[PDB]
């Protein structure tokens, strides 16, 4: 397995995301075991944007390691990525719960209840944003 993720590793490191995506199912296939794993599979699809993969396998991920602050955001761009702004929250609000440290993620956050029309929590979480890196 670890061969064949490495190899995968290697084609998503030069942006071949089809290539990463063949090798991660083989290493996958051998050894489903590293949440890890599940996630750079998710990232390859999510590049690629085939979204609703991406999700299938951030799930995967986020069921065998639930206190990865990187996987519930990557789910809620994923969400976010297909107009779906309740699950986004959803996620991004998780992610924030983890690690609340990135003023991109709060901004993001903000993005979500823009695009549902929720000004007040927008501006609430883009207070939080601007707070942590003004020079945007
Ligand atoms: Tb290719
Ligand atoms: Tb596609
Ligand atoms: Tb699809």
């Amino acid at each position: 397995a670890e061969a064949w993720y490495n190899l995968g590793n290697a084609y998503y490191k030069q942006g071949d995301y089809d290539e990463a995506i063949e090798y991660y199912q083989k290493a996958l296939e051998l050894d489903p075991r590293s949440a890890e794993a599940w996630y750079n599979l998710g990232n390859a699809y999510y590049k690629q944007g085939d979204y609703d993969e991406a999700i299938e396998y951030y799930q995967k991920a986020l069921e065998l390691d639930p206190r990865s602050a990187e996987a519930w955001y990557n789910l809620g761009n994923a969400y976010y990525k297909q107009g779906d702004y309740d699950e986004a929250i959803e996620y991004y609000q998780k992610a924030l719960e983890l690690d609340p440290r990135s003023a991109e993620a709060w901004y993001n956050l903000g993005n979500a209840y823009y695009k549902q029309g929720d000004y007040d929590e927008a501006i609430e979480y883009y207070q939080k944003a601007l707070e942590l890196d003004p020079r945007s």
